[PDB]
């Protein structure tokens, strides 16, 4: 399965949120939310094919392909009596989007759709990785916030872990499209959701996904950089049950 458990359910809370994370994030990036229940619904993370428990796969390296996975796979596993939350940041934040599309299609809407820290979908993020070379698409990686720059000094880490960052990275530049027109707005409920001080995402460049919503809230500011969901897990947890709250009964 492509998503794995973080939080169970408690308080007979019956909703069930489901994150996309980073490009390249891993299981481990998100213990810091496994060390503390924030919120009472089910949470779980997704996990790209080619890593963590899904290392016998190869990376994929397309966000809708990505989306039909998750798709399908939450319309076998989510009971329609379970009120559904999808969320992403950065590129998880795309491929959320195209998983609501097809679920939205298929007749099961979600009850609610978080956008966090990801341009809009008709926009060229301005940080750009995959035409660079290994040494310059790892110093980009350090800028970004999350990579070590022993990274560099290990060839071994080199050829296990730039494989599966540039399928990523590839995978979130490639995803573009011309015009919004290109396909019909999604109607499930929207909350976008950007940082103050985030680097990888504008104010602007969030809110440009209104082009792409009928039932949109926000963007609602997180006071924090590009990691916001993490280092202030609060407040991202905080704004997504507020915005939601029949599906948090």
């Amino acid at each position: 399965a492509m998503c794995i458990p973080l939080w169970p359910a408690r308080n007979g809370n019956t909703a069930h949120l489901v994150m996309c994370p980073f490009a390249g994030g891993s299981s481990s990036a998100f213990r810091h939310w496994q060390a503390e229940q924030l919120a009472d619904c089910a949470l779980s993370l997704v996990t790209w094919p080619g890593r963590d428990r899904l290392r016998h796969l190869e990376p994929l390296r397309s966000i809708t392909q990505l989306a039909a996975l998750l798709a399908n796979e939450l319309e076998a596993s989510v009971s329609p009596d379970t009120p559904l939350l999808l969320a992403g940041h950065s590129m998880g934040a795309q491929v959320a989007f195209e998983t609501c599309r097809l679920l939205e299609q298929r007749g099961l809407a979600p009850q609610g759709l978080i956008i966090s820290g990801c341009h809009a979908p008709h926009l060229h993020s301005e940080r750009q990785l995959s035409h660079r070379d290994d040494a310059d698409f790892i110093a980009e990686l350090i800028d970004i916030g999350g990579c070590s720059p022993e990274l560099r000094e290990n060839q071994e880490l080199m050829s296990l872990f730039l494989p599966l960052l540039r399928a990523d990275f590839y995978a979130t530049e490639s995803y573009h499209y011309d015009s919004p027109d290109v396909c019909p707005p999604l109607r499930t409920p929207a909350l976008l959701l950007c940082g103050s001080h985030d680097r990888e995402a504008s104010w602007q460049q969030v809110d440009a996904w209104r082009q792409w919503l009928s039932h949109v809230t926000g963007p609602v500011v997180i006071d924090g950089d590009h990691f916001y969901p993490i280092q202030q897990a609060r407040s991202f947890f905080t704004q997504i049950v507020r915005h939601f709250p029949h599906a948090f009964s």
